[PDB]
């Protein structure tokens, strides 16, 4: 029959048996590269443009099974790909922004109030996805766990030779604007990245640390003034890429004592407050320990003498701090991905044929 003038409602139809070539050509075998320069986070939007439909069209079968189907997909390429950090990355970013579209388009007042009237009208109308939401936050974890694994696996053997002594500063940060870069082109929220940097750094902090506890060899007054040089440059790479609110710079905090108490006078009573009260961040076995692994590297100098590290555990004796002397270098802070609704209005999505979707016509 006769059509109207009709314009995209930014709605996604497919049939039932094409599911499985939907999943394939947009899940299983997609590669990241392939989608610069579209819109990032283009799966996100086309899978809830997809689910909207469904929901438009009351099939719940439709979006049960595309949600259950994406989710299974996902999961594949990530154990397939699980040593890939933007593969990885790629995936955080997209299920972060699916989730976000079910809650900002969820029909539920709690989620609308940044949207805008036309926003509004894409809503969903039949189905109530609450549980799918959980299993994709659930999906967000894993994947973000995945890539603190990936990329702490790259980093380790770069940071004590990095830090401390082969790798050079400059490899070190090579390789956290590597990855920056790719979180940032891939739309990960900058949320996301914040709490990254500061998992990575916190790393960097114990694992410098641990080698300083236990190596008399590291243990220098020269070793602390080029330690505290080194953690320098890495503030001001944070700064300069506006990752100064993440937290890591503070995660820092008790390495940067330790490269400082390398550094004081170890003789006097003065000098053994000024330590006190200095090292806030580190126990009174961390700055035993370090205060006799101290090692002169002329002549000239003597080590610290048994009364003055008495004398440090005689001010301390008010504090209980833990008991271990290391630092749990796998020590994993507990994380928050916020609802991050978009300005983004989804009637302007348009897909390239590379990514070989051309049976999902438009509604």
């Amino acid at each position: 029959v006769q059509r109207k003038e009709k314009d995209f409602q930014g709605m996604l139809e497919y049939h039932k048996e094409d599911e499985a070539l939907l999943i394939r050509n947009l899940v299983t075998d997609l590669k990241p590269q392939m989608l610069s320069g579209t819109v990032p986070c283009l799966p996100a939007y086309i899978l809830y443009m997809c689910i909207r439909h469904a929901d438009y069209t009351n099939d719940d079968l439709k979006v049960h099974s595309l949600l259950t189907s994406t989710i299974n997909g996902i999961k594949k390429v990530l154990k397939k790909h699980n040593d890939d950090f933007e593969m990885t990355s790629f995936w955080l970013s997209n299920t972060c922004r699916l989730l976000h579209c079910l809650k900002q388009y969820s029909g539920d007042e709690g989620f609308m109030t940044q949207n805008t009237a036309k926003q509004n009208e894409h809503c969903l109308k039949n189905f109530d996805l609450t549980e799918y939401r959980q299993v994709l936050s659930d999906l967000s974890i894993q994947i973000y766990q995945q890539l603190i694994k990936i990329a702490e696996g790259v980093l380790q053997p770069m940071i004590v030779s990095a830090m401390l002594e082969s790798y050079c500063l400059e490899a070190i940060i090579r390789q956290m604007n590597a990855f920056h870069t790719v979180m940032c082109d891939q739309g990960l929220d900058p949320e996301i990245i914040l709490q990254v940097f500061k998992q990575l750094f916190y790393m960097i902090n114990a694992v410098t640390l641990n080698n300083l506890l236990l190596r008399k060899d590291v243990c220098s007054w020269s070793t602390g003034m080029q330690l505290r040089y080194n953690i320098s440059q890495l503030e001001e790479w944070l700064r300069g890429r506006n990752l100064h609110q993440s937290g890591a710079v503070q995660t820092m905090e008790p390495l940067i004592q330790a490269a400082q108490l390398l550094q004081l006078k170890k003789k006097t009573q003065e000098d053994a407050e000024a330590i006190c009260s200095l090292c806030t961040s580190l126990s009174t076995q961390q700055i035993v320990k370090i205060l006799n692994l101290y090692t002169p590297l002329n002549e000239f100098e003597e080590r610290v003498t048994v009364a003055f590290i008495r004398t440090i555990q005689a001010q301390l004796q008010e504090r209980n701090d833990p008991q271990q002397l290391l630092l749990d270098a796998k020590h994993m802070f507990p994380v928050l991905f916020p609802f991050n609704p978009s300005s983004l209005t989804m009637d302007s999505i348009h897909i390239p044929a590379c990514l070989n979707l051309e049976f999902l016509n438009e509604v």
